């Protein structure tokens, strides 16, 4: 278990109850991966953070925000909305801080407010680069099935017409992972599922054009699994083959990790050593392809 | 006008192995801590003023802060002796693993719900040494609050908990003013003052105080504030002052009042910084100067 992490903290306010937690280490660094992840993902939601923000010391900063919407009382609050404020954020860092690029860093459905933020953000020119992870099942399994997505959809609908919006206990038997109907309402893609693993295998490419077409600068895809779903070598070279020919950059990397999952798509124990081992070599490397000049 | 950035230490610790809470800690030089807690829509930080008091309290207390688990999505949802649970344990920590000799508690708005259920089942009692509270207060005879209406949001969380929406804190808006969720209200105790100390010193009811200050077994300083509209009269003040300092189980209790600007749904929009940071130092000087003799 890690030693607790120096940093500074502060807070800007999205309206006038709701201040928005930023935790921020070295920012001696000219730039920053902002990490954002689910909404029942807390600051250094994991071990291994205390571990990637030092071994970026001296190039890149390491700044976590909590997701709105990941606490009670927030509107509820749809994906568009939390975009929009780690949207702000981004702006306060550039502005505020010193920052001159900006990596997007998302795990869970934080993965759904960066597809967002991508297509609509003020600041696109300063977010130089996405890694986003994501636990992914077979597209088969009754949730992400023709007739799961449109019960959930239906359901969810259902839900905000009673104003049922923020109870993620509403939706317990139409989802896996934790969320709120008013986040699933807002439309998007709450996770790598929808966004690339479901789309690549069913060859879904105008799905694709509107989750990771809309990336144009270097891309890190970070997949878990629990044991159980053994994905054919196929559909791994299928859905490598889907992002690479979609992503509206050419320059994606798709990488596998062992990180032990539970049967609903969270992970409980990351490979610690992979994932930071993958984050420095792919902001090192795509360092390398731009300084090509 | 905001606030600088802060510096300080961040850890999480386990509540289950799907939840971490996190621990915001500043001035870690000092031998004992104000720890907060708050509301649960409350945030660390969720008053610029904090920079101002940690600051002040630097190499005296150190500033420890915690978001109640309750306050996310996906906590369970968790009732009130759960919460104060998960404090207790963070408690056992700060004692053992950072050599804080001493904690003041520091609760805002429905975090005092939890302290009074700290209180009373705490595994470290000898070392909560202070409790502040704060709290906004409104007539008891608001709809909310008269025999009714508290009768009425009883039922209606019944109602809630057994469909299952004991996280939906939106199902509470016209039965309760401040934000909180149906899990929170059903475990009972007293979320905030107004249940605690404002409502049974009005009314005289004075078997609740014990249940409430009465477990209170250390100096207490009471911070109140009302909006503008509420204008409580001397022999109300003095009844609440009286009720407190005879059933608190100690003596040393303190009642202050802030000219904190709050809105209708008993929520602080603007503390009165100065006020609050000066009456929170001035309290925890003035017990250590008693606690000195002899």
């Amino acid at each position: 278990r890690p030693e607790p992490v120096q940093g500074h903290l502060f807070t800007y306010y999205k309206d006038p109850y709701c201040k928005i937690p930023v935790f921020m280490m070295n920012m001696d660094a000219r730039r920053c991966v902002l990490w954002v992840g689910g909404q029942t993902e807390s600051l250094l939601s994991f071990d291994y953070f205390t571990n990637l923000a030092e071994e970026l010391q001296g190039d890149w900063a390491f700044v976590q925000v909590e997701v709105p919407s990941g606490k009670i009382g927030s509107g509820p609050q749809d994906h568009a909305h939390d975009a929009e404020d780690v949207d702000d954020l981004i702006g306060i860092l550039l502005r505020d801080h010193c920052m001159n690029e900006v990596a997007l860093f998302a795990t869970s459905t934080g993965t759904q407010l960066v597809f967002e933020l991508l297509e609509n953000s003020a600041h696109k020119s300063s977010i130089t680069r996405v890694i986003l992870h994501g636990v992914v099942c077979d597209p088969e399994n009754p949730l992400f099935t023709p007739e799961g997505c449109a019960a959930r959809k239906e359901h969810v609908e259902k839900l905000m017409a009673e104003g049922r919006g923020e109870d993620s206990l509403a939706m317990l038997k139409h989802y896996d992972i934790p969320i709120t109907p008013a986040r699933l309402a807002g439309g998007g893609f709450p996770t790598l599922q929808e966004a690339v693993w479901n789309p690549c295998i069913r060859k879904e490419f105008d799905v694709l054009r509107r989750s990771v077409g809309v990336i144009k600068v270097p891309l890190l895809l970070m997949l878990a699994h629990n044991v159980q779903y053994k994905p054919s070598d196929e559909e791994v070279g299928t859905v490598l083959e889907g992002v690479r020919d979609h992503t509206g950059c050419n320059r994606v990397t798709v990488s596998y990790f062992n990180d032990t999952c539970d049967e609903l798509r969270r992970v409980l124990k990351a490979a610690e050593s992979e994932h930071v081992a993958a984050i420095l070599q792919f902001l090192a490397d795509e360092d390398e392809f731009r300084t090509e000049t």
